């Protein structure tokens, strides 16, 4: 993997592994999401990060994901090489965005794209805050200044507001809990585990006859390692659409909400 | 990755990923086990497998793991390159063995080793059988003929018999169940998921102060996608533990095993 010529984006190639694919012998959306995280980490390391600045470290501030949006046109097959390009962009005091483009290494065609919205949070109190001027200046040197959007479209799917699923849910998967493999190097639940939990309540008949095209996920609250989650889904719709909610098994505190769009095979 | 000069073993290099490491910023044993599976698949593909032969296909026979043994001396750090070498060997009518050696790509030092025992089974009836005459003949051309053992020591850890944990267990993790990410391309629970489930009942204080050195796991019965498992652990001692995974309801054994942990 390497930074591009101008130093404002990063590219990495991945060979899809045997355990990374589903029933169709193509990469799952969770494998894709893990590769987006990996190419994001390699980008931060390449531009000098130990992805927080010394000022953010001094203030105990971290970056946290507020929204993830992925659209896949073709999932790479087992053994295929997929090239992924990533870059960040400031969105003023609101926060920052990291975008990705996925391409088939043989054809050069775009096979997928993704975008994420990030905000600043105090790592100890968990309180949100706007991006300060001094912190913003420190990051701007690593980002393109003219807009570079993975989803440029007028009223695209990545910016649609997601409503709260009302009980009763059409489908449910209950008592889901994280194991050590679901934790990151800081003992927090990996963002990708929440995508997997959302998808646990989709009926297997949908998974067998459809392919996942779009997934948009809002992150409201972190699932702790001793938490238990319930995954809820209700059909909202040749394409099928679903509304999703992940909430704590006991009191029903919302941890995530989202939508998926599936196209018939 | 590629076959070696003689065509009897396969080597592949892997760069340890950010999500592949634990709290020590080194590869988890489940990441290691997934890389052993990956280099094993790449070996079968390189020597012409579509890892069953046309004769096995005609009989609806598959290879199934009976035992996995892994010993790690140093877990590769995030960003490190680990080289893994794998080969198979016939063990007469009993079955076959796949062995692996892990090395640090910078130093060339052996950082770990693994071995697995495999038997043939009818995929539909789930009935076991010894190597069916013409089967070992079609496989022998891909294996070294002189013994090549990852664990050569006469009667070492990889061959020790594992007893059944008696109730009550010292520690337990109950109601564990597989999600889609735990399934393979054939909708079966991935072998590596059972390693993760065995380790769920080890206390977090052990994980925080010790490193896992050895894990031996016996595979008795497959967990179906709608099954729920209980993970049981009892200290037997370095720290040593005895493990049992059984179905949450009736208590049918799915796995049993042992672990050895070294103090940091
Ligand atoms: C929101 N993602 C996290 C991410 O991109 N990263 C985490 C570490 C910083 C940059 C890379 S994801 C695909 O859900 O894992
Ligand atoms: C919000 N990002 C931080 C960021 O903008 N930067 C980090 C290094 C690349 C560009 C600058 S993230 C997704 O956490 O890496
Ligand atoms: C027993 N293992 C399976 C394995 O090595 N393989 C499966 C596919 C054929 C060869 C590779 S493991 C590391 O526990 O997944
Ligand atoms: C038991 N193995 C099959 C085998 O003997 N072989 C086929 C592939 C390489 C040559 C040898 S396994 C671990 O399932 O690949």
């Amino acid at each position: 993997g390497s930074l591009t010529e101008d130093g404002l984006s990063y590219k990495e190639k991945f060979v899809v592994r045997s355990y990374e694919v589903g029933s169709n012998k193509t990469a799952t959306v969770e494998t894709i999401a893990n590769l987006l995280q990996e190419v994001g980490c390699n980008h931060a390391q390449s531009v000098g990060f130990s992805a927080t600045t010394t000022t953010m470290r001094k203030l105990h501030l971290i970056w946290v994901t507020a929204r993830m949006h992925i659209e896949i046109y073709k999932y790479p097959a087992w053994g295929d090489v997929v090239e992924i390009e990533t870059w960040c962009q400031s969105e003023g005091r609101i926060g920052t965005r990291r975008d990705w483009i996925l391409k088939d290494s043989v054809t050069g065609e775009v096979t997928g794209r993704a975008t994420s919205k990030w905000v600043m949070m105090n790592q100890d109190t968990r309180r949100l805050q706007k991006v300060s001027d001094d912190v913003r200046d420190e990051y701007l040197v690593f980002c393109p200044q003219e807009p570079r959007l993975a989803f440029p479209e007028e009223n695209n799917r990545s910016l649609k507001k997601i409503p709260k699923l009302e009980d009763p849910a059409q489908y449910s998967m209950i008592g889901l809990k994280p194991r050590r493999a679901d934790l990151d190097m800081n003992q927090h639940v990996n963002n990708v585990t929440y995508i997997g939990w959302v998808l646990e309540s989709i009926p297997q008949e949908i998974v067998d006859t459809h392919e996942l095209q779009v997934i948009t996920l809002d992150y409201r609250r972190e699932c702790q390692q001793d938490d238990v989650v319930d995954s809820l889904t209700t059909t909202t719709s040749n394409d099928s659409q679903f509304l999703h909610l992940l909430r704590l098994s006991g009191d029903g505190q919302e941890i995530n909400r989202g939508t998926t769009l599936w196209r018939k095979k």
